[PDB]
Formats: C-alpha cells, structure tokens, sequence
C-alpha cells in the first residue's frame, strides 16, 4: 500500500532533485504570476522562483508575531521536508519576512477539488474511486512514517493537477502556526471532534467520508437534500452552530439510492459510521470492495481533469 512504482518512484526523485537547486528561500527571489485562491489563514499564490526558475505555488500567512514564535514555527515546518510521497504536495521551504510567513510548495496546476467540483457540478464515482485511493494512500503514508494525522481533510486540501495526481496539502504540523492563527471550517470536523471526545485517524476517515459525499452530489450533504432537491440534481439556511449541532445528534448523511453503486454506497457508509469504534479504518478501507474494483479500473484521471476544468 505504500510501496511505489517506476513511473511514481521516477517523479518523487525528480522533484527531489529540483528542489535540491533550490538554496534557502528568500522574499525577493519570488515573482508573483496570479492567485490560487484562498485556504484558511491566507491566500495562494502561482509564484516564480526566479534563480532557479521553478514555478511553485506560495501561500502567504499574516501573522504581527516577535523572532521568538516565527523561527519555531519555521522550525517546526522544517517537518515537511521528510515528508516524502506522490499523495502529499510537494514541499519547498517557509520563511518570515515583513509580517507574512510563507509556505512554499509544489504547483498543482489542477487546483483543490473544492474549485474543481463548482466548475464540474458533480465528480463521477469512478473519478472519486483514484480520489478515495489517494487520501487513504496519503493518510497511511502520514500515519506510518510520520506519526501524523491530516486534522483537516476537506475539498479545499486534495489538490490535483493535469499529470492525473492527487495529493493532500495543509495537514498540521507546527503547532506554535495553529496558535498564532488563532480559523478554517468545522464542517467536516467527525462527530467525536465535535464533541471534545477521543480522536485519531478515525477522524479524518470521517471527514474523507463527508467530503467523497460532497463531491459525488455536487452540494454539501448536511442537512439531507429532500425529494425534490434530489430530482433537479439526478432525475431520480443553517447556521455553522446549527450544522454542527445536526452532525452530533443527527444521522450521517449518505448518498442517494440507485445512482450510485452499492459498493461505492458501502465504502461512504463505513467512512461515516458516527462511532470511531465502529467506523472503518484505513486498513480495512484500503481492502474494501470499492476500492479494489476502483483500482483495477483503468481511468483516465487527468483526460477527465483537464476536459472538465477547460486545462490546455
Ligand atoms: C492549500 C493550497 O494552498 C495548496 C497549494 N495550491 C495549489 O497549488 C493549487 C491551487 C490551490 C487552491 C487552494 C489552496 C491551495 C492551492
């Protein structure tokens, strides 16, 4: 399950390569080309890294903090630099400079599957068959060689680009960076998070559960859509306190009946069961029906993306 292969192998090692001509990163060496968008805490930038000439993606933190609290949290990003894995975003460096810590890393000319679901409307399920692949693959990686959990997995932080990869970005690492920022959502947050109680990767199953659901409806699932918002959808307002309020006491959502395949149905099922205990974990899910079939299958990823996104 973490083991790779040549094609794989070839592209980590290449990146590592270019990133090792790449010196210390500094403010006036970045040339900015246009924005990403917007993750929490700051904005994305599409940069040059004009020595070396590599074009990176840069997101920009604002943050009034001493010497003392910055050279940890650049420190504590030092991190990144050992995660090393075709389902995790390639990571350049941070640094400090006129009130703004800069986290500088791979370019995912595809965007976040947040931006790539409101231009699609809707994700087919066999393309959320290589997406459920690579989160599981990703959070295995993290957990097995790092010690780590996501603590945020969403649409926003599965980024994709037109080579037909998927990888996770924004998964915490520093924790001195959480407390002088410190405001990102609560909506994808498991139900034992959202009640204080014990929590693991259980809870990032959870919030992959909540955002394939999202992806393959083309709406956030919470409250359930009626019968006929389901019929404008296939044919076939809530307050943030008061959605989190519904994710503890109500039932999890689940995808509509006979538009999808019961396999696929099973797999966001056991993802969202509301009892960690009981909840699938990544062993099982890297075994599920759904998962095997998704990865015998032969789909093109990237010819998807790039057709669906106008990429080129
Ligand atoms: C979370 C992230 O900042 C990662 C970098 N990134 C990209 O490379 C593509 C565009 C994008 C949009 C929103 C957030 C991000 C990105």
């Amino acid at each position: 399950e973490l083991e790779l292969d040549e094609q794989q192998r070839k592209r980590l090692e290449a990146f590592l390569t270019q990133k090792q001509k790449v010196g210390e990163l500094k403010d006036d060496d970045f040339e900015k080309i246009s924005e990403l968008g917007a993750a929490n805490g700051g904005v994305v930038f599409k940069v040059s890294h004009k020595p070396s000439g590599l074009v990176m993606a840069r997101k920009l933190i604002h943050l009034e903090i001493k010497p003392a609290i910055r050279n940890q949290i650049i420190r504590e990003l030092q991190v990144l630099h050992e995660c090393n894995s075709p389902y995790i975003v390639g990571f350049y460096g941070a640094f400090y400079s006129d009130g703004e810590i800069s986290i500088c890393m791979e370019h995912m000319d595809g965007g976040s599957l947040d931006q790539v679901l409101k231009k699609a409307g809707r994700i087919p399920e066999q393309i959320l068959g290589k997406v459920s692949i690579a989160v599981i693959k990703g959070l295995t990686y993290l957990r097995e060689k790092h010690k780590i959990m996501h603590r945020d997995v969403k649409p926003s932080n599965i980024l994709v680009n037109s080579r037909g990869e998927i990888k996770l970005c924004d998964f915490g690492v520093s924790g001195q960076l959480i407390d002088s920022m410190a405001v990102g959502t609560r909506s994808y947050m498991s139900p034992e998070r959202l009640q204080g109680t014990h929590y693991s990767v259980q809870s990032d199953i959870w919030s992959m559960g909540l955002s394939l659901v999202e992806m393959a409806v083309g709406r956030y699932p919470i409250p359930p859509p009626d019968a006929k918002e389901l019929e404008l959808m296939f044919g076939c307002p809530m307050a943030i306190f008061e959605l989190l309020d519904y994710i503890v006491n109500e039932p999890p959502p689940k995808l509509p009946s006979g538009v999808f395949s019961l396999e696929f149905q099973d797999f966001v099922n056991k993802c969202l069961i509301k009892n960690p205990a009981e909840r699938a974990d990544l062993k099982q899910l890297m075994v599920h029906a759904f998962i095997k079939r998704s990865d015998a299958e032969e789909v093109d990823f990237a010819g998807w993306l790039c057709s669906t996104i106008g990429l080129n």
